[PDB]
């Protein structure tokens, strides 16, 4: 039977509304609740018979420092696939907030730290069911909320380019594990960036599909509208790939509409981009913020598309900057309320959940709250003043402003096939030292999400490939689309890396 609140907790739950409970109140409400929660201890036993996930047992270990360098794995496994296929004889490390049956998770977290899913996400299945083996979890950012690597609960990650400096971030494990050669490729998670950072970061191929085309089932929700799932790999041919399996509705993510397809991502990934025009997004060099060589070097990059056949011309986006203040406002009080006063899931969409997972990180996330970090933090703080002073209402206005900012690049999409700009204004930068100062830390964990941010609000499609080296520090360049052209996205970035020619491995 479902656990009944005290009179303490009814009396707190009164407060938190405002409403004052008389001497007779205080004695009748407890029955009333009572009769009230009757229906859910049906939901708890309809539930106990009719939809409890069957358990499932795989082996896993965690890494001793030697198997483990660059502190990117979380725990290792080997699970293998279901059935052969094009991913058959390749291994792939999943983001550590990605489920993975019978397998501990933390999502770099005390707050989430010691559970184990019963369940595999969407992505996970239909990868095994494609041929790869699962090779383990790869540690991510506290929560997801930053975009460095130094805010994982397990210590930071390190870029194998440089050990002293980061790997980017939040699947800076996943990145770190692809371009150091531990696996062939991994899944990612996108909320502001964090596929397409640790991906130019550590000089790999990062994609954040078109919102909704890859599920997001079984993945720990952030904020709804701006959740993405996509590839990190070495190479264009293995993002598409990767893309072809994981792509396609499954009919348990809300995000998903009803037109969702899987594109064709293979078939003309190396047909010839003469013609294309190619528009490069002045907003998204020259920032205060930044490092102009890293800038240049991308401009060039870009230019050079042209001994492609393909017409590059700058364009003047205005609306690129102010999409970063609404996603600002999207994930500090959207964060905030679904992330943390829904633990994950949150409430109010169809969908799969995963109630196992929501009721752990409830009774862990106040009593391991000041573990977590800086910036979950400061959204913790920000987003309640947003949600209860302001009463959702700056929320309210940043969403009826995303049409805008999303017609605003669908209007440039129409003058050109692809936008152009610096995955990141900078390379990675060396590892705070453990005595970090608070302000130091807010702007070295979200000060890089600037060019990537925007697309999650609006949900284009967004690749960043290695565009070269600065200082001997990989630099990438960031394609951006239609949404659900994917494919085209995938091209250019195919045509780019032939151009460009092989792409350095830090291992040299």
């Amino acid at each position: 039977a479902t656990i009944r609140p005290d009179d303490k907790a009814i009396d707190a739950a009164a407060r938190h509304y405002g409403i004052t409970l008389d001497k007779t109140a205080r004695l009748e409400w407890p029955a009333l609740i009572d009769g009230a929660l009757g229906s859910y201890d049906v939901v708890d036993q309809l539930y106990a018979d009719e939809a409890t996930p069957p358990t499932t047992s795989r082996e896993h270990a965690v890494p001793s420092a030697s198997e483990n360098p660059l502190s990117a794995w979380y725990v290792t496994t080997s699970i293998p696939p279901t059935s052969d296929g094009v991913l058959t004889g390749r291994r792939v490390a999943i983001k550590d907030n990605v489920t993975v049956a019978g397998v501990p998770m933390m999502n770099g977290s005390r707050t989430v730290e010691g559970f184990t899913p019963s369940r595999d996400a969407t992505v996970v299945t239909r990868l095994l069911a494609a041929g790869a083996t699962v090779a383990g979890k790869a540690v991510c950012e506290d929560l997801c909320f930053s975009g460095s690597s130094f805010t994982p609960a397990s210590g930071p990650v390190r870029n194998p380019w440089d050990r002293q400096r980061e790997a980017g971030g939040s699947s800076g494990g996943s990145a770190a594990l692809v371009a150091n050669g531990d696996v062939d490729f991994a899944i990612g998670g996108d909320q502001g960036g964090s596929i397409r950072i640790p991906a130019a970061f550590c000089g790999v191929v990062g994609h954040k599909p078109t919102f909704g085309l890859v599920p997001y089932t079984g993945a720990f929700p952030i904020e709804r509208t701006i959740d993405h799932l996509g590839p990190i790999t070495r190479t264009v041919h293995d993002a598409a790939l990767m893309l072809s399996v994981i792509a396609g509705r499954d009919g348990n993510d809300p995000r998903q509409a009803d037109s969702v397809e899987a594109g064709d991502y293979l078939s003309t990934l190396d047909s010839d981009v003469d013609g294309l025009r190619i528009g490069i997004v002045r907003e998204g060099f020259g920032h205060a913020v930044s490092q102009p060589e890293v800038d240049d070097a991308v401009r060039a990059a870009a230019h050079s598309l042209t001994e492609i056949g393909c017409t590059v011309e700058e364009v003047n986006i205005p609306w690129h900057l102010h999409a970063f203040h609404i996603w600002n406002v999207i994930a500090t009080d959207g964060g905030a309320y679904q992330m943390l006063d829904g633990n994950g899931y949150g409430m109010n969409a169809e969908g799969l959940y995963d109630p196992e997972l929501m009721a752990h990180f409830a009774s862990r996330r106040i009593q391991h709250a000041d573990a977590l970090s800086e910036t979950v933090k400061l959204v913790a703080l920000t987003g309640h003043h947003g949600i209860t002073t302001l009463g959702g209402a700056s929320y309210g206005k940043a969403r009826n402003l995303v049409p805008l900012a999303r017609a605003a690049y669908d209007t440039a999409l129409r003058q050109f096939d692809v936008l152009v700009m610096p995955t990141l204004p900078y390379v990675a930068s060396e590892l705070p030292a453990k005595d970090v100062d608070r302000a130091t830390f807010i702007t070295k964990a979200l000060g890089m999400i600037a060019n990537t941010a925007p697309f999650d609000v609006t949900g284009h499609p967004s690749l960043s490939v290695p565009a070269g080296l600065v200082n001997g520090l990989p630099v990438g360049m960031m394609i951006t689309g239609r949404h659900f052209d994917d494919a085209t996205v995938l091209r250019v970035g195919r045509a780019f890396e032939k151009l460009r020619g092989a792409f350095p491995t830090p291992a040299e």
